[PDB]
């Protein structure tokens, strides 16, 4: 529920999904956003306001690489 503090969203598995794939596919930013908007149209609109923070933290290295991979 942290609108400006994206770091609180970062800890959500839904965001982990985006972060892991971003590290392999940064061009998938507008694509992953659609996955957010699908389940969370409200959260999406808030992310649209705070995209800068979103993309920056999406790009940082994450612990869980992701079992589904995403990249390739
Ligand atoms: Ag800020």
């Amino acid at each position: 529920s942290g609108g400006h503090p994206l770091e609180f969203l970062r800890n959500q598995p839904q965001f982990q999904q985006m972060r892991q794939i971003i590290q392999q596919n940064p061009s998938l930013l507008p694509a992953l956003l659609q996955q957010i908007g699908r389940e969370n149209p409200q959260l999406l609109q808030q992310i649209s306001q705070h995209q800068e923070h979103f993309i920056q933290m999406l790009n940082e290295p994450v612990q869980e690489a992701g079992g589904q991979g995403g990249g390739g």
